[PDB]
């Protein structure tokens, strides 16, 4: 109970940062996670002995794919955490609980393709879940793991208080299908222009909590140019793999996809950061000023990537 954990001085200090990397040691992710869980949320919110049991579970249930593995799943819960901190009184006990744990859950069993991939392939998973499909298979897993044997992180929550944190769980997993980022974005730019925007609205908490998943979902755009671009290898690896299935299936992939299309990445990227990363942190800086830094971040980046294109790097 009296049982902190601390961290090296210089993780100490950078894990507060929104640009924290969590660094190449597989064994501390774990101590960090939890470090984040006491230091967010209370020394107090979780059994020690059946938060580490989770956490393990949750790691035996990432595979060894390039980017959406275990590494992914910390990166983006650190992310969260400083939203969180950075947001200290919006955000009620529960949120932060499950919050925390939706992000290290949201890929789990995760095998490096797309929802298209697994329509074109006709993945059973495809069959069980006709949109969002690996996204409600992530939930699933995670309602599996919390059904284990002394894996019940939640069991000191009366039953309507469990009921919350479960629904919480999975609208946060489910929004991070960026297939319905694009609206749910467009929907909160039009209510906070409009004034509309009311986060005693329940429906409205729910929007706003799935652009922070999206937000924390992307977070690799917005950390130290190195880290980022050694990222975007790690994500190209699995696109070009996919791209690979489905030449197998006889279907031409989109280029982004296509390793011979190699060429054409800078340009891809900048796409990205335009189409969805730039307007993904700007309306979540609107709504909470206190995440500009993940907004100031991500453009340079875009600009880093701009200087690629000039063979200026
Ligand atoms: O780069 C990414 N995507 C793309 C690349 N090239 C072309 C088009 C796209 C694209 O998905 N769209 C949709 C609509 C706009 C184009 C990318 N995608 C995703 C998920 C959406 C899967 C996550 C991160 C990503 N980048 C990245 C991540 N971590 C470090 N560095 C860079
Ligand atoms: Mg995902
Ligand atoms: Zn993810």
């Amino acid at each position: 109970g009296l049982m902190q954990f601390t961290l090296p001085v210089r993780l100490c200090k950078e894990i507060e940062l929104f640009h924290f990397d969590i660094g190449p040691f597989e064994n501390m992710w774990p101590g960090i996670f939890v470090y984040m869980v006491h230091r967010s949320c209370g020394t107090s919110c979780f059994e020690l002995e059946k938060l580490c049991r989770f956490i393990m579970s949750v790691k035996k249930n990432y595979r060894r794919v390039p980017y959406h593995n275990w590494k992914h799943a910390v990166t983006v819960a650190h992310c969260m955490y400083a939203i969180l901190q950075n947001n200290h009184t919006l955000f009620t006990d529960l949120e932060r609980k499950g919050l925390l744990i939706a992000c290290l859950c949201h890929d789990l069993d995760h095998r490096g393709f797309s929802n298209s991939y697994l329509q074109k392939f006709d993945h059973p998973l495809a069959a069980l879940y006709s949109t969002s499909t690996m996204e409600q298979h992530h939930f699933s897993q995670t309602v599996s793991i919390l059904q284990l044997e002394g894996h019940n992180i939640f069991s000191t929550l009366s039953s309507s208080e469990y009921e919350q944190v479960l629904e919480i769980i999975r609208k946060a997993i489910i929004a991070t299908d960026l297939a319905l980022y694009f609206g749910n974005r467009k929907q909160l730019e039009e209510m906070y222009q409009t004034g509309s925007l009311n986060l005693n609205n329940q429906s409205h908490r729910d929007r706003v909590i799935g652009l922070m998943m999206t937000a924390c979902d992307l977070c690799s755009v917005t950390k130290l140019w190195p880290v980022t671009k050694l990222t975007a290898n790690d994500i190209y690896a699995e696109f070009w793999a996919e791209g690979d299935e489905m030449k197998k299936l006889g279907i031409q992939p989109i280029p982004m996809m296509d390793r011979d299309k190699k060429d054409e990445v800078p340009q891809g990227q900048l796409g990205f950061y335009n189409a969805v990363a730039i307007p993904c942190y700007t309306t979540l800086t609107q709504i909470l000023p206190p995440t500009e830094p993940l907004l100031k971040a991500c453009r340079d980046n875009l600009s880093q990537w701009e200087k690629v294109i000039r063979g200026e790097e």
